[PDB]
């Protein structure tokens, strides 16, 4: 069949993806620029990720369309157009890992987060990560390439000049680089590290939510212990544990905890004097403080943790969708490399895996719109105005 037919389908789909990747990701950048509620460290990595996706539309897709022709090119110029997408994928990986780490610092050490993670430090990390992405993605230009063993028969058949090759990705980029270096070391290891970080985020949230409920149950159980106590010593023992728990949870809400600790201290002083009935009556006053302050604190803390779980799930879905979209091309590369007795994956499947990898540059704006109210409302305001 005339090659122009299948190539026309591939090219049209690539151009459609390029348009959507540019539109959605420009909208993400626009939202962060205009809305100060979206201007935080986490979202500077989101913008770095959107910038890599805009460049997939502006540059990697025009380069992929050019490469699909197998046009004659100077081998090192061919390597640049073949490898530029690896720089963007590597930058995306560093941005995804930075977002996971940022979310883990936020849940594990919230009191130290604002002092540790600043916009100035994030901007430096983004700059370093872009430099490292160029070094990793363009490692073939440094000499790990097939330019020293050109396919001269293919170059002659196409009328290529001296020092030129038919510019085809698998002719110039070594598969040992694609599998061991690019895939195993630079993609799979960071994705497994991201998986580890997300597991730790969810475990930390689960433990912190369980600790909020345990402290609330302990306060209520100890009030009953005091109510059913048969002497001042049993009231004292229960108030001693309550005072320690109140101080541990204190590490309008500050006023509430001041009242709580004070009321426990009043009851404890009475219990130390052998005044069981007066100590039990003083301990009953803790219910007023629990109802007016402590319950509100517990609800607000639980709500905050639930918002962090929801935000970490949104971030993990984007990392998982990056893995889903890119794994097929990497897995095909593993078959090409490790199974030389296997027929190469057919050209239609190679085009499909490339298109799927490109589609990853369209999806993040949709995940933000569906899962993040602040993005959704800002997108609505930009589109309306
Ligand atoms: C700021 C942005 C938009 C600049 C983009 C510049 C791009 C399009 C340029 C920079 C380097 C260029 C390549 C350098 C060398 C060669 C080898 C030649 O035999 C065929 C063209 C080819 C493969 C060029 C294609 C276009 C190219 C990739
Ligand atoms: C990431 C998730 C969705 C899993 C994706 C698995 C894909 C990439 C797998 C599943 C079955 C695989 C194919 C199974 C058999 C062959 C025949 C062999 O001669 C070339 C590779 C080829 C054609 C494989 C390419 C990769 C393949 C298509
Ligand atoms: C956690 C998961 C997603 C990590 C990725 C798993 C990858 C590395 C696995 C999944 C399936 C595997 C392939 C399954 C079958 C074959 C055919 C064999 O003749 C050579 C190895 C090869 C080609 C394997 C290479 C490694 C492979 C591609
Ligand atoms: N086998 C291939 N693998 C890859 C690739 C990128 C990341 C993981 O695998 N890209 C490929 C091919 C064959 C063609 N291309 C490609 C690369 C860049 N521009 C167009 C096509
Ligand atoms: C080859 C073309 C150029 C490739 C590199 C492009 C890099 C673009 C990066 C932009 C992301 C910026 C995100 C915001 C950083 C923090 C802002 C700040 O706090 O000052
Ligand atoms: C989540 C990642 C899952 C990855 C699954 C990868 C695909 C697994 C299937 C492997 C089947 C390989 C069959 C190769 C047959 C070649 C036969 C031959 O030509 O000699
Ligand atoms: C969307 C599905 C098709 C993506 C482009 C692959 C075309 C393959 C072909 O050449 O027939
Ligand atoms: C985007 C869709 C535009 C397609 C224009 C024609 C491309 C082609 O068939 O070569
Ligand atoms: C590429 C496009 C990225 C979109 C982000 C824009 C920054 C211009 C700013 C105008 C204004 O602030 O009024
Ligand atoms: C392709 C490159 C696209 C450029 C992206 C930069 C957009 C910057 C928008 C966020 C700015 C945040 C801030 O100023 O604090
Ligand atoms: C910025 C937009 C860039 C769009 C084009 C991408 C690169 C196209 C390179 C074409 C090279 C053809 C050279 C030849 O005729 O041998
Ligand atoms: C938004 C600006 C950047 C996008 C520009 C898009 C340009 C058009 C798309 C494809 C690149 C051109 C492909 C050239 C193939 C040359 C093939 C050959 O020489 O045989
Ligand atoms: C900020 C824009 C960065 C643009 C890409 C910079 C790196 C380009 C790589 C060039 C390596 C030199 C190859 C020379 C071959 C002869
Ligand atoms: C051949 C390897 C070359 C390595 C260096 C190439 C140039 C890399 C620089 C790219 C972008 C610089 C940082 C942009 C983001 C700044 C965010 C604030
Ligand atoms: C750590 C990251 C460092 C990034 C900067 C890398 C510097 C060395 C790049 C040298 C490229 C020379 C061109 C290669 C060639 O022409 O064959
Ligand atoms: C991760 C570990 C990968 C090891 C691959 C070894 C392959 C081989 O020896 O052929
Ligand atoms: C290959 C694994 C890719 C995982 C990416 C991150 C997903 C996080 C999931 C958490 C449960
Ligand atoms: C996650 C960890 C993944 C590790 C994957 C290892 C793949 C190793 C494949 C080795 C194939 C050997 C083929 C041969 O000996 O012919
Ligand atoms: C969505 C559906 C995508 C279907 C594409 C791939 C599934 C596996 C097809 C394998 C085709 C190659 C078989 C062969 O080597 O002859
Ligand atoms: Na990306």
């Amino acid at each position: 069949a005339p090659p122009i037919m299948g190539s026309s389908v591939y090219i049209t789909v690539e151009l459609a993806i390029a348009v959507l990747a540019i539109l959605g990701n420009v909208l993400v950048c626009w939202a962060v620029w205009l809305n100060s509620n979206l201007q935080n460290v986490t979202n500077y990595f989101v913008v770095s990720l959107a910038a890599a996706d805009i460049l997939v539309g502006v540059l990697a897709i025009p380069f992929a369309i050019t490469i699909s022709t197998g046009f004659c090119a100077a081998c090192h110029g061919c390597l640049f157009i073949a490898c530029f997408v690896l720089v963007l994928a590597q930058s995306s990986i560093f941005s995804l890992l930075a977002i996971a780490i940022d979310r883990y610092i936020a849940i594990a050490i919230p009191l130290r987060y604002n002092g540790l993670v600043t916009g100035t430090r994030a901007a430096g990390i983004i700059a370093i990560c872009w430099v490292l992405s160029f070094a990793i993605g363009l490692t073939p230009m440094l000499g790990w390439n097939n330019c020293g063993q050109p396919k001269e028969g293919k170059a002659h058949s196409q009328g290529c000049g001296e020092g030129q090759v038919a510019c085809l990705f698998e002719d110039v980029v070594p598969m040992n680089y694609m599998v061991y270096f690019n895939f195993f070391a630079c993609v799979l290891v960071p994705l497994l590290l991201m998986l580890g970080v997300y597991l730790r985020i969810f475990a930390a949230a689960r433990r912190q939510l369980a600790d909020l409920e345990d402290n609330w149950e302990t306060l209520n159980d100890n009030l009953k212990v005091i109510e059913k106590a048969d002497n001042a010593a049993q009231v004292k023992d229960a108030l001693t544990k309550m005072r320690a728990a109140a101080l541990d949870a204190q590490k309008d809400f500050r006023h509430g905890f001041d009242i709580l600790v004070g009321q426990i201290d009043d009851a404890l002083k009475l219990a130390n004097e052998g005044k069981v009935k007066e100590a039990q009556a003083a301990a009953e006053q803790l219910k007023t403080t629990r109802n007016a302050y402590i319950q509100k604190y517990l609800e607000r803390a639980r709500s905050t943790l639930q918002k962090e779980v929801h935000a970490a799930k949104s971030a993990a879905i984007i990392a998982g969708l990056f893995a889903l979209c890119w794994l097929p091309l990497h897995i095909i590369n593993c078959f090409t490399f490790f199974c030389p007795d296997c027929s190469h994956a057919p050209l239609w499947l190679m085009y499909l895996a490339i298109v799927l990898a490109h589609t990853n540059s369209v999806v993040n704006p949709f995940i933000y719109a569906y899962r993040i109210r602040e993005f959704r409302q800002t997108f609505r305001k930009i589109i309306r105005s």
